[PDB]
């Protein structure tokens, strides 16, 4: 197909999409983004993982299985709700420590790890809501584990710049950027190519992926059928840092077969 890069699937938004291991056994994806750690910052010590009623006890064994099959697993922070922001630098430190000891490679007895002894491979900054401040500091704190892996990625709205992420991206620490064509802030169809290329050329050291929906039931205006996405990909895959396609989401990708038809 014209997707020369990774295929990244969002998982966690509907329990009826099946387990994480099922997504990894589908033969379709290189990376799964578990979505979302959806509450933090507004209340000290309050953090919520919203994976739509998926059983957390199944996730850890499935992460280890997925990684044994060569898949990368990221946890997305943020999401589309209104229960998260970083109101201070201390909020960023607190969220760092929560992520490191609850989900990443850190260990501290007494900390609840929803996925047990499994480690996610990194954190996606899906900062679609709330205020912009202090994510640059969180990115530095997460990245610093690589200096003494933690992949640091972001998922942005369609138009460049995304003011919720621009300061964090300016740190230069983001390995991947997933540019949503869909959701609030969606580009008008005529501008998708130029918008994506602006993102790609602005961040030449990152792999830059195009985010699409698997069904017009998710976003009717932003949906591109496989044939139309391949027409767009034949242009944007010429960017040297084109990174692949991110698809919202596993439930709808199963429903339509989108990635299997690309």
């Amino acid at each position: 197909s014209q997707n020369t890069g990774d295929t990244v699937i969002i998982w966690g938004r509907n329990k009826d999409e099946g387990s994480l291991r099922e997504a990894c056994d589908a033969g379709r994806y290189t990376t799964v983004i578990i979505s979302f750690l959806s509450a933090f910052g507004y209340i000290p010590g309050t953090y919520k993982l919203d994976i739509s009623g998926h059983q957390v006890s199944a996730v850890g064994p499935d992460i280890k299985y997925c990684q044994s099959k060569g898949k990368l697993i990221l946890l997305a922070i943020g999401g589309q709700g209104g229960e998260y922001s970083l109101p201070s630098s201390q909020a960023a430190v607190d969220l760092h420590d929560h992520l490191w000891y609850s989900y990443l490679g850190g260990r501290r007895n007494g900390v609840y790890r929803p996925f047990g002894d499994a480690n996610v491979n990194g954190i996606d900054f899906f900062i679609d809501q709330g205020a912009r401040e202090h994510y640059n500091e969180l990115a530095k704190m997460l990245y610093d584990h690589n200096k003494d892996g933690v992949m640091v990625t972001a998922t942005t709205r369609c138009g460049y710049p995304d003011h919720r992420l621009d300061e964090a991206l300016a740190t230069g620490l983001f390995h991947r950027i997933h540019v949503k064509m869909f959701s609030d802030g969606r580009c008008p169809a005529w501008s998708r190519r130029q918008s994506f290329e602006k993102w790609a050329k602005t961040y030449p050291q990152s792999r830059v992926l195009i985010g699409v929906v698997a069904s017009p039931d998710v976003d009717k205006d932003a949906y591109m059928p496989p044939e139309a996405l391949n027409n767009l990909l034949q242009f944007i895959n010429k960017q040297p840092n084109f990174g692949g396609v991110m698809v919202w989401d596993r439930f709808y990708d199963k429903k339509t077969g989108f990635t299997a038809h690309l």
